[PDB]
């Protein structure tokens, strides 16, 4: 009937979340801007819900610069403070079209627990996936995906697995760039 995910995931939206907008809100306090700007969207509990939610998301680049979608395992807080020995595997997707093929690969791999059994040996290292509109002068449709890891030790294994998966999803070397930002 309804095919339950290993864990439910909470989907949230932060409109035009830029490092400059946190000046309008409390200077230091991130929690203030978060409580103010963040909108809840969906609670994804099943595979059927996952695909309706994914295949019904508004295009990131068509929402303003800095606009962010957050998928949080068991409704956890997507804050860097929550994962002290953690990191975030970055994927920059240059076109709007490739960002769609890339998001499908990464979200199915994470929420579908592909990463868990292929890279983490059954451990739930990933609890957050973030997607944001990050245009630049050269790339107006630029989208950033972030795969947050509980432990940095797995990043060196997550980067080639995601890269191979993206190349297998039909993305070339120029379609995306792999990155890493520690916590």
């Amino acid at each position: 009937t309804a095919h339950a995910l290993k864990d439910p995931w909470f989907l949230s939206y932060i409109p035009q979340l830029t490092p400059d907008t946190v000046k309008y809100d409390f200077k230091g306090d991130w929690n203030k801007a978060k409580q103010a700007l963040q909108q809840p969207l969906d609670y994804i509990r099943t595979v059927e819900e996952f695909w309706s939610t994914i295949n019904s998301l508004p295009k990131l680049h068509q929402l303003g610069n800095g606009s962010t979608f957050i998928f949080a395992r068991n409704n956890v807080d997507a804050s860097y403070e929550a994962f002290p020995n953690g990191t975030r595997v970055l994927v920059d997707l240059y076109k709007a079209s490739v960002a769609e093929k890339g998001m499908d690969f990464v979200l199915s791999s994470v929420l579908g627990e592909g990463l868990t059994y292929d890279v983490f040996n059954g451990k739930k290292v990933c609890d957050v996936v973030r997607l944001s509109s990050r245009p630049n002068q050269e790339s107006p449709e630029l989208v950033r995906l972030e795969v947050w890891l509980s432990d940095q030790l797995y990043a060196k294994d997550v980067i080639p697995y995601i890269r191979k998966g993206l190349n297998e999803a039909g993305l070339s070397f120029t379609d995306f760039i792999m990155g890493e930002s520690t916590f």
